[PDB]
C-alpha cells in the first residue's frame, strides 16, 4: 500500500484504520468516542475526522488505510467539521469546570481548548434534580455532562457482557442508564463501575462517601478507624503527577494522619484473615471432598454476578467474608478488646479501588448488635480529592508506618489486588495445612498474568486438585457458557470482576487513552504489588504475627465455634 498523510508518503502492508496507522507515525488525529477498539455505531461524534481526496470527510476510527488514499487531517474543511460537532456538544453541556471533579483531567475539556470551539447558546439547567440520579449505593449520574458517547455501554458490554448500562428513549430524548430507567442496584448491575473508567467527562462518578468520614472525623466521641485496600497504594501516585508503578505505601499513612484519622490500619491485615478462613474451610472441604467446587467470595461484583446470574453457585461460595467485611467485625470485637474503646464509638473507614464495595458496607445484614462492620468507603479517586482539599503535599511527604495491631500483613496478602493473588494466597496456606509442614516454594506463576482464564493443577497431601482462576466478569459467562466447567472436576475457583484484579477497579484514577497505548496500566500497577511479596519477610498469611496473636488470644482456631460465627456470612438463595 501508498499512502499520502498530509503530504507526506508512506509504504506499508499493514492492514488498519486510519488512525491507528496515524497514531503509530506520529500524526495526531483527534478522537472522543473510540475506546476498547470500540467507536458509537449509531451516533458517531465524527471528533476523528479526516479529509480522502476523491472521496470526501470520513471518520478515520472506523475506516481501513487504502493503497493509493490521499488524506489531509488539518485542512480547514476539517477543522470547521470538528469545531461545529464540539460546539453542539457543548449547547448540550453545563460547562462549569470550576467546580467539577473530572476539571484536571477531562477530555472533553482539551478538545474544547484544542479547537477553541464555543456553544451556539450555553445550558444552564434552572433545576439539575431532573437530569441527576443518585439513589444507587455506588454509581451517580449527571447528564448535564453526558456526551451520550456510548463508551460507557460499549465498555459495560465487553467487560461484563450484562449490557446493564443501556441507551434510553427518555420523553423521546436519548439518555444512557439502567433497564426502565430504574436503580442499578435493582437490577443485573454489577456496580463494577467499569462504566465509569469509560467515561470522558463527569457524567459518570461514584456515589460520595466523603461527607460521611468528615462528619465522623470532627465528631468529637467519634474514634474514625482507616484501612486502604492493597491496590490504592500502587495507583493513587498517578493523581498527584508520579507516575505509574509508584510505591506510596508510606506517604499514604502519613497523608491520613495528617487529614485527623485516629488508628492507622491497613486491609492486608484483612486479607490474611481471610486466608486464614478460607485455606481451612479449603482443607476441609477436601476431607469430606466437598462440596466442589468451592468459589472465592472476596469480590462483590462476582457475588452479585452468582446472585443474578447463577444462584444455584451461592451454596458453593466461601462463607469467609471478604477482607474489608471481616476487618470491619474484627474492629468493632478484637480491637476494643485492646483499646478500651467503646464499640459504639468506633467509626471505619476503608479506601477502595472498587465502587461495588460500597455497596457490600451497606448490606443490611453486614452488622452486629447494631454495629456496622463498615460505615464508609471512600476511592482512590476520593482519597486523592481530600488530600488535595486539604492541601497535603503528598508527592513530598515522608514515609510513616501503620499501626501493628491490625495493620501487618505478609507477601499474600499483599497481591490479592492482582488477578490470581487470592488463589496464589491461599495455596500458599491451605498446602501446609493440610500436609502439616512448612513449604518453601510459595510461588504460583500460573494463575498469574492478564490471561481470561487461567487453570492449575496442584498437589495438596497425596493428590491432585483442579484450581482455576476467572479474570473478568465476562469471563465468567463464556467459562460457564461454553460449557468449561463441566470439562474436568474444579476443587477451588476464583473470580474477580474487573479484568486484571482490583488494580483496574471502577474507582480506580482515570488514563487519558493514549497513556493507555504507552502503558499497560494492569500489570505495571500490579508489579508493585508482587514486588512487595518478593522482599516481605513474611509470605504467608498464617505466619502473620499481629494475626496470630489475634486468634490465639480472642478468635481461637480459625474455621470453628467463634472464628465461624462472626467472622463468616452465608449468601441464601431465594
Ligand atoms: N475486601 C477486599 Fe480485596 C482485599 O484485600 C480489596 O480490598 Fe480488592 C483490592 N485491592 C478491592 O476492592 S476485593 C477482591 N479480592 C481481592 S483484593
Ligand atoms: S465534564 Fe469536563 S468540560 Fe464539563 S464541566 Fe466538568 S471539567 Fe468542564
Ligand atoms: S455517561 Fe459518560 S461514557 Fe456514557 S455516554 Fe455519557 S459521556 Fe459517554
Ligand atoms: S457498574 Fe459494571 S455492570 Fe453496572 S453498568 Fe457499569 S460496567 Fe455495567
Ligand atoms: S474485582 Fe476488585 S475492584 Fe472489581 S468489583 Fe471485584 S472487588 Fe471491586
Ligand atoms: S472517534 Fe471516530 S467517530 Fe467518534
Ligand atoms: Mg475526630
Amino acid at each position: 500500500k501508498t499512502i499520502i498523510i498530509n503530504g507526506v508518503q508512506f509504504n506499508t502492508d499493514e492492514d488498519t484504520t486510519i488512525l491507528k496507522f496515524a497514531r503509530d507515525n506520529n500524526i495526531d488525529i483527534s478522537a472522543l468516542c473510540f475506546l476498547n477498539n470500540c467507536n458509537n455505531d449509531i451516533n458517531k461524534c465524527e471528533i476523528c475526522t479526516v479529509e480522502v481526496e476523491g472521496t470526501g470527510l470520513v471518520t478515520a476510527c472506523d475506516t481501513l488505510i487504502e493503497d493509493g488514499m490521499i488524506i489531509n487531517t488539518n485542512s480547514d474543511a476539517v477543522n470547521e467539521k470538528i469545531k461545529s460537532r464540539i460546539s453542539q456538544l457543548l449547547d448540550i453541556h453545563e460547562f462549569k469546570c470550576g467546580p467539577c471533579n473530572r476539571r484536571e483531567n477531562c477530555e472533553f475539556l482539551k478538545l474544547v481548548i484544542k479547537y477553541k470551539a464555543r456553544a451556539s447558546k450555553p445550558f444552564l439547567p434552572k433545576d439539575k434534580t431532573e437530569y441527576v440520579d443518585e439513589r444507587s449505593k455506588s454509581l451517580t449520574v449527571d447528564r448535564t455532562k453526558c456526551l451520550l458517547c456510548g463508551r460507557c455501554v460499549n465498555a459495560c458490554g465487553k467487560n461484563t457482557e450484562t449490557y446493564a448500562m443501556k441507551f434510553l428513549n427518555k420523553n423521546g430524548k436519548t439518555i444512557i442508564g439502567a433497564e426502565d430507567e430504574k436503580c442499578f442496584d435493582d437490577t443485573n448491575c454489577l456496580l463494577c463501575g467499569q462504566c465509569i473508567i469509560a467515561c470522558p467527562v463527569a457524567a459518570l462518578s461514584e456515589k460520595s462517601h466523603m461527607d460521611r468520614v468528615k462528619n465522623a472525623l470532627n465528631a468529637p466521641e467519634k474514634h474514625v478507624i482507616v484501612a486502604m485496600a492493597p491496590s490504592v497504594r500502587a495507583s493513587i501516585g498517578e493523581l498527584f503527577n508520579m507516575g505509574f508503578g509508584v510505591d506510596v505505601t508510606g506517604k499514604i499513612y502519613t497523608a491520613l494522619r495528617q487529614l485527623g484519622f485516629d488508628k492507622i490500619f491497613d486491609i492486608n491485615f484483612g486479607a490474611d484473615m481471610t486466608i486464614m478462613e478460607a485455606a481451612t474451610e479449603l482443607v476441609q472441604r477436601i476431607e469430606n471432598n466437598g462440596p466442589f467446587p468451592m468459589f472465592t467470595s472476596c469480590c462483590p461484583g462476582w457475588v452479585r454476578q452468582a446472585e443474578n446470574y447463577y444462584p444455584e453457585l451461592l451454596n458453593n461460595l466461601s462463607s469467609a467474608k471478604s477482607p474489608q467485611q471481616i476487618f470491619g467485625t474484627a474492629s468493632k470485637t478484637y480491637y476494643p478488646s485492646i483499646s478500651g474503646l467503646d464499640p459504639k464509638n468506633v467509626f471505619t473507614v476503608t479506601v477502595m479501588p472498587c465502587t461495588s464495595k460500597k455497596f457490600e458496607a451497606d448490606r443490611p445484614q453486614m452488622e452486629k448488635d447494631g454495629l456496622r462492620d463498615i460505615d464508609a468507603v471512600i476511592t482512590t479517586r476520593e482519597l486523592a480529592k481530600m488530600i488535595k482539599d486539604a492541601k497535603i503535599p503528598f508527592a513530598k511527604l515522608e514515609d510513616s508506618e501503620a499501626d501493628p495491631a491490625m495493620g501487618e500483613y505478609s507477601g499474600a496478602g499483599a497481591i490479592f489486588g492482582a488477578t490470581g493473588g487470592v488463589m496464589e494466597a491461599a495455596l500458599r496456606s491451605a498446602k501446609d495445612f493440610a500436609e502439616n509442614a512448612e513449604l518453601e516454594d510459595i510461588e504460583y506463576k500460573q494463575v498469574r498474568g492478564l490471561n481470561g482464564i487461567k487453570e492449575a493443577e496442584v498437589e495438596i497431601n497425596n493428590n491432585k486438585y483442579n484450581v482455576a482462576v476467572i479474570n473478568g466478569a465476562s469471563n465468567l459467562f463464556k467459562f460457564m457458557k461454553s460449557g468449561m466447567i463441566n470439562e474436568k472436576q474444579y476443587h477451588f475457583i476464583e473470580v474477580m470482576a474487573c479484568h486484571g484484579g482490583c488494580v483496574n477497579g471502577g474507582g480506580q484514577p482515570h488514563v487519558n487513552p493514549k497513556d493507555l497505548e504507552k502503558v499497560d496500566i494492569k500489570k505495571v500497577r500490579a508489579s508493585v504489588l508482587y514486588n512487595q511479596d518478593e522482599h516481605l519477610s513474611k509470605r504467608k498469611s498464617h505466619e502473620n504475627t499481629a494475626l496470630v496473636k489475634m486468634y490465639q488470644n480472642y478468635f481461637g482456631k480459625p474455621g470453628e465455634g467463634r472464628a465461624h460465627e462472626i467472622l463468616h456470612f452465608k449468601y441464601k438463595k431465594s
